[PDB]
């Protein structure tokens, strides 16, 4: 009916593909996909419509809040005995005159009693009406809807920390209301065995193949595998040629059917050795029901650099594209379909397998490594369990200490934090085994998200393992949290075998609870909406999102467009008029910005980098054609906030379409994650991990931080023609310049302390090498890096501190650069001790593409970096080494 058909317009244009796609797709996973995930939908509509409009002005409008109220003991020194000095400004009259009411106040105080006092101050002038106001940040859409401490959210804390004066807006509840309108989620037209008794070993038939399009023999090497780890021996058919690419082969495999855990996978790929393609198939199905009989799988080509044959790290399902190699299987057949059995009879056999193990006998528990003695556990063995928990998440566990470790299972939950350890020791063939797992982990005790996050990486395939992972993040991960750690929740979906899992209910649920949330699911969606190996399952997701989100569909399909037409421009650039002089460029681009279709489109809509923040009327005189030969577009808009001026009257961004920008994404989510640890470790390491976000392949937007110029910038304005560019003093003399007076101090202790924080954190990541084009300085003296090209690859300095910025520092023998040593140091430490948390973040993001992080040993450089397997005091020392070895 009319509403449905304009509605599936609007989500077809903000995924990239038309709903009835989905519609064609003849798979009953993907058609119950659709259909059941709705019930999240419902659930999230209804919790906004709850308690409106207020409900629904904090969706919209989130509280931007820290997740603790605590402030660390330097950042409350800054205040005033206690007391923050907030600006509170109020929109008169109709002509908008603007007027200014100055607070000193609590730092804890809720927003109603900082409202109350500035009516306070409001009315002395006079010498009534209480609560129908609410507080805006002046110059961006947020509000402080929620009673949390006013220290707590986070503007106020960035303006407690940087000095900065807080300015916020008071405003009327109903003006803000009344802007919020009445979205209406309705419901599409779409929306309306045997057990372990088998006793046999799996074979698998491989009928033939087609399209094996080439110019020795060929041959197709099958494995059976539950995760990264091959649950028995590979198995191979005959070398027959290709020509008649027909093999008629049963493999027998060393695995009993009732041991297959749920997560097996079969995986496949056709060799030459050289891999040409290749396959990977769950054995369950979404149903839990073992697959069974005739059976097509489209392969995928094989990507570069990979070892093995076969591809287990490799994303599971049939090619989208049927003009590919294609492996026609059938597996067994039996009197009835086979069904992975109920927690029921899982917990009847572990709980049989328990009180069998209490009565072995000294003597029957010699046999065996890996059985438990009842009451011979020492405090010696036991603190060898915690050092084991203590470890990171890359060192090897030995097979001693894996039948060490599942010996001690039940000690194990005295020691919450070292389940990922045991999960490994586990014998994922052995039926008896997984089944006391599973009860182990039915009652396992909560971890902390951090941790939890390690459990829906690629190691850990396990529904059950992920669902406790998923039940730790609900309990305990909190919307600020969330959002820090979105992208690589995004990501181990990839990782789910079932398109209908708890973790896609999860994150779904969030970004239909919490706006600012929303908005990145759905970018890190799109993004990678072009990659054929997820667009279906993030197809799909996207459309539910779409279909629930309410008005903000709208506003979304605002910045595609938007997109569309910068991607689309830059084309015409880079195809076009691919090598014509600055002003022919600029004037074509002046002359197609201005046409009346790409004017519209490309202001009057919210930076997808902020979606705070409006982007109101484009600046051409202030657009330009950058020189960088992929030619990115800086672009500047006007802020529309009728209070602009007091955050920033202009915003300005980097539009880039040719390079990939996920790399610079994820070293910036770091760069904030480590000064978060500094900052709450009470060192102040001012870093800036502004604004980049990908939309597409190899197409992003970058931040621009105002005030800000290269090295090289800073040398050559200030340099007479003629002459050469090398003189170091120039770039100390340009901060003395720019902070003249008592100024001039804080300035070289900002650079210091900045500079400290850039070089700890390029050495750690292995930056790409640092130009002084690469390097940044705000002209208040705050050092910082741009262009951060490849990460993890005799361990390399990418920021080798030269002359000019240790002069800037004091020029080596001073009590000024023996400071900034100790920052350093110190912070260097505290990386350390959270390394487990950084290994685990780029763990998660081993299902992107990205080239510089394909298997684990890439991210094994951290280990060497923050050096885990050496002492502490060693540690240090290692550091001090690799500096002065410059
Ligand atoms: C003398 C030789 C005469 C001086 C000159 O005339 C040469 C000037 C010069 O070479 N410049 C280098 C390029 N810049 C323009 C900029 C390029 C980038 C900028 S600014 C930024 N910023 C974003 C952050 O805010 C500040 C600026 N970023 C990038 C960039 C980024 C950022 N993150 N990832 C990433 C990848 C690629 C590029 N480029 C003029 C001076």
């Amino acid at each position: 009916n009319r509403e449905e058909k304009i509605l599936n317009r609007e989500i077809g244009f903000a995924i990239g593909m038309p709903v009835c796609e989905f519609d064609m797709v003849k798979d009953p996973e993907v058609q119950d996909f659709r259909r059941n995930i709705l019930n999240v939908c419902k659930e999230a509509v209804d919790l906004r419509d709850l308690n409106s409009p207020h409900s629904r002005a904090m969706y919209v409008y989130p509280p931007n809040v820290e997740s603790s109220p605590e402030l660390p003991k330097h950042i409350y020194n800054k205040l005033d005995k206690g007391q923050i000095i907030v600006v509170i400004w109020v929109i008169v009259s109709p002509n908008n005159d603007k007027q200014k009411y100055t607070l000193k106040i609590n730092h804890d105080c809720v927003p109603e009693q900082v409202i109350a006092e500035a009516i306070r101050k409001k009315t002395r002038s006079m010498l009534e009406y209480q609560g129908k106001y609410i507080l805006k940040v002046c110059g961006c859409d947020e509000y402080f809807l929620e009673k949390y401490p006013l220290s707590q959210y986070k503007y106020i804390r960035s303006c407690i920390m940087l000095g900065r004066m807080p300015n916020l807006m008071l405003m009327a509840k109903e003006s803000l209301y009344s802007q919020l309108p009445m979205d209406c989620f309705t419901m599409p037209s779409y929306s309306r065995k045997s057990l372990w008794v088998i006793n046999s070993a799996l074979r698998i038939k491989i009928l033939c193949a087609t399209y094996v399009n080439v110019n020795d023999k060929i041959y197709v090497r099958t494995g059976i595998y539950h995760g990264g780890e091959p649950l028995c021996d590979n198995v191979n058919t005959q070398r027959v040629p290709c020509s008649n690419p027909r093999w008629n082969e049963w493999l027998n495999y060393d695995i009993y059917i009732p041991d297959l855990p749920r997560a097996a996978r079969l995986c496949l790929s056709i060799c030459s050795h050289c891999p040409l393609a290749w396959g990977n198939i769950n054995l369950f199905d979404y149903t839990d029901t073992l697959v069974s009989g005739k059976m097509a799988l489209n392969l995928w080509p094989v990507p570069h650099g990979l070892e093995d044959l076969l591809n287990p790290i490799g994303v599971t399902g049939s090619n989208p594209n049927k003009e590919t190699p294609c492996l026609e299987l059938e597996f067994d057949w039996f009197s009835s379909v086979v069904k992975f059995p109920d927690m029921s009879v899982i917990e009847e056999h572990a709980n049989w397998s328990v009180s069998r193990e209490a009565g072995f006998s000294y003597s029957h528990a010699g046999l065996s490594n890996r059985l438990a003695r009842d009451n011979e556990l020492r405090e010696n063995d036991k603190e060898q369990l915690k050092a084991i928990s203590t470890r990171d998440p890359l060192s090897e566990i030995t097979e001693q200490e894996k039948d060490f470790l599942w010996s001690h299972r039940h000690y194990c939950v005295t020691i919450p934090e070292i389940l990922p350890k045991l999960l490994l020791s586990v014998k994922w063939n052995s039926r008896d085994e997984v089944a006391q797992m599973y009860c182990l982990v039915k009652d396992w005790p909560p971890i902390k998200p951090e941790q939890a996050m390690e459990l829906l990486d690629c190691n850990y395939p396990d529904p059950m393992v992920r669902g406790f992972a998923v039940r730790c993040l609900e309990k305990y991960l909190t919307d600020d949290k969330l959002s820090q750690y979105l992208i690589q929740l995004v990501q181990v979906l990839k990782y789910e075998q079932y398109l209908d899992n708890l973790l896609v209910r999860f994150l779904l649920k969030k970004a239909l609870t919490n706006q600012r949330i929303g908005h990145f699911f759905f970018w890190h969606l799109k993004s990678e909406m072009h990659n054929k190996t997820v667009s279906q399952r993030f197809g799909l997701l996207l459309e539910s999102y779409c279909r629930a989100c309410g008005m903000y569909l709208k506003h979304l399909n605002r910045q595609v467009e938007a997109m569309e037409k910068l991607i689309n421009l830059t084309d015409i650039l880079k195809q076009e008029k691919k090598d014509e002089t600055q002003k022919v460029q600029m004037k074509f681009l002046v002359e197609q910005m201005r046409r009346p279709d790409f004017m519209d489109a490309l202001q009057g809509f919210l930076s997808p980098l902020n979606p705070a923040h409006q982007l109101g009327n484009l600046r051409l005189e202030e657009c330009r054609i950058m020189s960088s030969a992929k030619r990115p577009l800086w672009l500047n808009w006007e802020n529309p906030d009728i209070m602009s001026e007091l955050l920033f009257q202009n915003n300005e961004i980097i539009f880039k379409n040719g390079d990939d920008l996920r790399q610079d994404m994820l070293t910036l989510q770091i760069i904030r994650i480590m000064e978060n640890i500094w900052q709450n470790q009470g060192l102040d390491l001012r870093m800036l991990p502004y604004g980049c976000l990908s939309i597409g392949d190899c197409v992003g937007l970058i931040e621009v931080v105002r005030n800000s110029h290269t090295i090289m910038q800073i040398q050559c304005k200030g340099g007479l023609k003629g002459a050469l560019q090398f003189n170091s003093h120039t770039l100390h003399q340009w901060l003395k310049d720019k902070n003249k007076g008592e100024i001039y101090d804080a300035a070289i202790d900002l650079f210091t302390r900045s500079c400290a924080g850039y070089c700890v954190a390029t050495f750690i990541l292995g930056i790409g090498d640092r130009h002084n084009s690469n390097i940044m300085v705000k002209d208040d003296g705050q050092l910082f890096h741009i262009d951060f090209g490849h990460f993890l690859d005799r361990e390399r300095v990418p920021f080798v501190l030269t002359q000019d910025f240790l002069i800037v520092i004091s020029c080596t023998k001073t009590r000024e650069f023996e400071r900034f040593q100790e920052m350093c140091y110190k912070a260097y430490l505290a990386i350390r001790q959270h390394a487990n948390l950084f290994i685990n973040l780029f763990s998660m993001m081993l299902g992107s593409g990205m080239p510089e992080l394909q298997s684990f040993d890439d991210i094994a450089y951290i280990r060497k970096t923050l050096a885990l397997d050496k002492t502490e005091q060693e540690a240090l020392e290692y550091f001090m080494k690799q500096m002065n070895d410059a």
